[PDB]
């Protein structure tokens, strides 16, 4: 009764927040765009990972918009910060590629990133067969969010059938 046949969405935030914001700014916005794309079509299991530290102010070389989004986006259950913090001053950054990679993997589900991975993939061989058939590309037109129709291309399946677990034919 509540999107049970539906594939688990992974949804890496900063690829998509710099894509929306033009790969110069962190738009928040990109990330409640593909949101709410997801939950239009009743997704309920939405997870988006985002590291800590871009919970810290905008700056020259962090240009980040629309901040508040991501704690609402945390409050509900949606957003997940990954660890960050500075060490004698410099910022180190837990490899959040990995947490995205790892969930969706673990969860049978689907990872939304223009991001390939291919250095996750190289690293282990069932993570790379994951990958090539479970990631999910997109464009922005502005704020229009838009998955391809054909997300493994001509072979492959719908994107309907690609986010379900059990395909309708």
């Amino acid at each position: 009764d509540d999107g049970e046949n539906l594939r688990p969405v992974v949804i890496d935030g900063s690829n998509v927040a710099m894509s929306h914001g033009n790969k110069e700014v962190f738009s928040c916005r990109g990330i409640k765009l593909a949101v709410d794309w997801f939950l239009e079509r009743g997704h309920k299991d939405i997870t988006v990972f985002v590291p800590a530290w871009r919970k810290e102010q905008s700056r020259p070389d962090a240009l980040i918009t629309d901040q508040e989004i991501l704690r609402k986006l945390e409050k509900e259950k949606i957003l997940v910060f990954t660890p960050s913090r500075r060490v004698q001053g410099r910022r180190v950054v837990c490899y959040d590629d990995r947490f995205i990679v790892k969930l969706a993997f673990e969860s049978d589900g689907i990872i939304v990133s223009n991001d390939n991975y291919r250095d996750l993939a190289n690293e282990k061989p069932e993570w790379k067969k994951f990958i090539d058939e479970r990631l999910l590309m997109y464009s922005f037109v502005n704020d229009k969010f838009m998955p391809p129709d054909d997300p493994l291309g001509r072979h492959g399946p719908s994107l309907d059938n690609f986010l379900r677990k059990k395909p309708i034919v």
